[PDB]
């Protein structure tokens, strides 16, 4: 009957609801293993630190996969990348263990070197056919006025691992040696300045910010000083639009809306 | 222009007098256009009802492909040299369904078109060969487009257009006996923010066909989400141009893709 | 506390005002010496030449930076682009001397060439911790419908440059042949649509386009019957915001805000 | 060790004694053998008679084909693609007629085979699963060798051995579930100072038989050249091996592939 | 036939001389136009610059095709690469019109900067198309302790581009527009230490390093007193094998020896 | 006189001996600061160690360059890359001082990831125009059989550096920051098979052997077992060509003889 409608308002609630089966008030329905994929070793508890323990609560496996080694992130003269780098692996170890998270993948790129290239997406989707994940969660590449290439380069990377992980020809020898092409069923945009979802993260606030300031190299008082407010901030930013204290925020689309679509921005 | 201490006046001054830019009927003195498409099937789904309409009035659309189109199945049977040939084959019979007679083929693989300066010159050899007046090409600034492919088409397109007319660019072009080229006419296809439109209703269902042309990209359980998603996007540009169905367009001068804080405002 | 307040806008507020110590109204206060970065001979002078003047004036240093050659902008068949080079060094070094502009700094890319590598990034990181400039002006690299390659990268590579001067493990030769890291107190985009800051050229009007018309090979008599009033329509979009007649517009926030921030664009 | 003042002693001892390397039977212990090809046709052009003979005695042998031959055709009717899948029937052909059951088809298009890290990891995904005795790989000092996948396809084997026993080189195959792997045997074919030699008289007519199963690249004009050609160079490595027809390889101990002044003096 | 040949020696003779019909005696047989391939200004004249005088005597046309614009070779902190650009360029025009060579292409890579590249090969087949030559001279990339990149990348771009000329999927736009394949019946290397090939100077050995000499840039009286002894070095170096004073030696093989033939080195 | 001689080997004696007043006798003469550039933390003792200690003994300034952080050089699964770089780093730190050696250059490229780029050509242009050297030890890149692209990478970069440091218009900011051109009076390369100098290391023999096994990670005792054997092999085969037991080969020649010399492999 669609050849007949005459309305887009009609139409797009058609399309979302019956065709796409798309549901924004749960929308993590069916999902059991998640990926959530960081720039920089923290980016991940930053970004949606309350929102990971309240998922692995649920009993959802929640593996993370850090992009760069965090080699370049302090002003200390005395620490080199290298000694940095340790150290912010047994940080995130340490943080990730706080909320209910017992994988991650280190890709080992350079912080400030996360080139945007084909090699990058197949890194990914070995990862992806390999856990065969039904979410990914990733930063938002669209964030306004968003400097770090590495945050740009990651959100982009990300949602391209995500719609050739399940393309036989991409990344073909994949296959041939035995994993099989995975399509994810929930992708899930973090770090984001138009969010359409929102989780409650009042009752765990305090966990998520002991959870961040567990990357003691990167949050000593005099840094903390300045970021406690900012993310307390922010956490009110999707508070006010959440209708609560503190939240998260994030952007989730159905997969098509990610390709010529000219109303995607419309949900 | 001295003596105006107003913007708004100043700009539609700018708009009407100085570039003597016309929303009204841009196409004017335009015979030759390029479409350049991504992939086999981008210039059909975006504006393939326009291109029906076009080559109707006489215009001559060419095609510029940019990929093969390789990475396009989900079929583990189909190799990617298979599904080039099919595609090639396919985007040859949506095309003459249109009034399409001529593709140029670049054959960079599927989701590795770099943003290069080589993929510029290789477009730039052919607005220099064909003369063209216009050039549709997809919007580089669409809202959550995630294929790499459309994001450097956009972007290489506009640089192509822009560097054409340069005698210092690829200047062995020019030393083999092609000459500097200036296209009088920019059109974005698959864009959130046009300002004209093409009716489409009476030429709809020649272009669902042109597009089921397709047939690798478009099986019948495919069909089932595509169909009422074409119809969708077709309503959206319709409810903004006062018909049912509609293509969008972004027209603006030449000058307004350059250091212009205002290129928004039209 | 700052875990008291349960307002987004109560918070915001206090973070800009009291955590930042941000300030709209004079934010150039402690700048003695700027670093004008621009993408081709020419955008400083076209992009905020008026607010140039103003500032050498006032008898703050400004110093040029210049990401390219401008070997490709000629129509004409007798000038290779060897020959443009050099006349658009003269034609700048024309053009400096008319607004207080002694030093320029020449990367020598070649127009239409400039990389994003980590190359280029260097090359800028080298010049600021040499110069140690209290500000940067550069060209915002999220001007809506800019299609020149070089204006994109020039924007997003002074952003990251500012942002590594200060790592002691970004571009380490540069501290091992004895520079220093450096922190840039200030960073103002030119060629912006969304400023928030106006410097009124009113005045200084006449003198901006005769430093613009300098550059002789970029603005015959028949090109100029168009960029003249191109040039004072843009003069009066930042006026009418500003509420004078001319006016240079620049977006200027906190260093804190180029990174995962969803309400940058709220001031 | 110590106390030996002599080269020539010293060379002869680390060589026997230290290294345990041994040319009379280099093949010993080796079950399973990669056989890296930068075109579809190299490895039976290179070795073909030396494969039949391998997989005749029971040992797996597996081609990985770097490009897919895309180039490779003067006709102006066969695109690339159409090439591709034709070279790929012409090696699987030309494969079943030596031993070989198993291809790896890396893609990578013909003339624009990368030197590069992305390369190098795609090889040792595929020698960390596979866990092979023994790797065969054109030398890429072979004198005058003009083609650039030749060239690289020879750096990037001998690097994709050299680091897949390195658990921090591509960490993430280890992350999934591969485990490093240290290859035996290294075999330098296409070279023009071998150290060791396979009679192929007798399997010389099925060799060239199977050279000709990829018909695209062998027509009745070009032949005429080429069975000369091939056979002179078996006659070529024949001379060196005191028999009429032979394949030629450079066999040396891992060790000397690295920072080693007397490597050319085996 | 061949079938039933038990010697390399007699198999080695009837290939060369019967199925190849390769002649070293007359190699220039049937060539009327040849491309000479420099990578710097100044290279082809250097190289075979006594041999050019002799091939344009005799009625051959030569075209150069200069790879970069030779933007780094002064030691002179006054002269700007695009000054020194503009120098050479009427430099080689000017060595060119005392050989009898009317036509030079400039690709206008930067001296240091000669990619390896796809799209330096397109650049060169795009003119062995369009100019339909009989032979092409290129430096041997295999000369030992060649230290310049730009000498490296010439001589395999050169070879690559000469193979790749005649296969119309490489480069397919360039047929699309109306050029057509072509092969080159000639490869001549010159700056080779195994040449096979040698052409008497000793004629117009004053002639060459006249035409060197208009490279004033390259040559000042000082760099002369070390480059003269040089060169005639060279020349007699060359001179010994060929039994004259003065010469210039090519290594001219098959088109087949370039590719996977281990006797290669054995003409 | 040197158009009218008329034999090569005369004319090669000559313009070694008068016009290049090149010495084998004593080629490091006049130097008293040198640069020794390795690959990997533990190349400049492997390769010429011995030599390094007879240099630093006489008074000479030794300062190493270290071109990668040796990253992939354990086959322990337990020592990430990160902690391995550290690990070396203060290895090299302790070779050195067993050598005279008290300054390290760190570049900090991934081991086997060095690219073959123009950055890498400016960070030791950069070193080369701060320090000054007299001279430079590099690796011989035309080693054969040489398989490691890092070794062949290095010697290519460090011949490029050597040759484009005088040159003011190579990474022209370095001159604009107060850098100057330098020529290098000295090249020699170690790691090679066509040596034509020796240096006696008998009786420091046993100190090379000990400065190498201060590279615990690199040497545990089972490698050893080949190790030691193999580094006195290679000694031995030096020594044979000097006259001695145990020797390091070094290969000199002419700055000129690495550009078109088609005799460089004469001397
Ligand atoms: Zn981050
Ligand atoms: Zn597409
Ligand atoms: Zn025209
Ligand atoms: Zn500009
Ligand atoms: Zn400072
Ligand atoms: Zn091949
Ligand atoms: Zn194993
Ligand atoms: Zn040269
Ligand atoms: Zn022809
Ligand atoms: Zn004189
Ligand atoms: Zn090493
Ligand atoms: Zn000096």
């Amino acid at each position: 009957m669609f050849e007949e409608i005459n309305d887009f308002e009609t139409a797009f609630k058609r399309l979302l609801n019956e065709v796409l089966e798309f549901d924004l008030q749960n929308p993590l329905k069916d999902v059991k293993k998640v990926l959530c994929i960081e720039p920089h070793p923290d980016d991940c508890v930053i970004g949606m630190g309350g929102t990971i323990k309240r998922l692995t609560d649920r009993g959802i496996e929640v593996i993370y996969i850090c992009m760069t080694d965090g080699y370049m992130g302090t002003t200390d003269e005395n620490i080199t990348g290298h000694e940095l780098a340790q150290i912010r692996r047994k940080e995130e170890e340490e943080s990730a263990k706080m909320l209910g998270v017992k994988k991650i993948y280190w890709l080992n790129y350079r912080d400030t070197e996360l080139p945007y290239s084909r090699e990058v997406r197949k890194d990914l989707v070995k990862i992806i056919r390999k856990e065969k994940p039904d979410g990914v969660f990733l930063p938002d590449p669209w964030l306004p006025y968003e400097a770090h290439p590495d945050h740009r380069a990651t959100g982009f990377l990300a949602l391209d691992a995500v719609a050739f992980s399940p393309l036989p020809n991409f990344s073909n020898i994949d296959l041939d040696i035995g994993l099989k092409p995975h399509s994810v069923s929930f992708i899930g945009l973090y770090y984001t300045s138009r969010p359409n979802y929102f989780v409650d993260i009042t009752d765990v606030m305090d966990l998520k910010l002991k959870a961040i300031r567990a990357h003691k190299s990167q949050f000593p008082d005099d840094i903390w000083e300045t970021w406690e407010p900012f993310l307390r901030t922010v956490a009110l930013y999707y508070g006010q639009k959440a209708g609560v204290k503190y939240a998260e925020g994030f952007r989730i689309m159905p997969g098509l809306f990610y390709h010529i679509t000219p109303f995607a921005e419309l949900i």
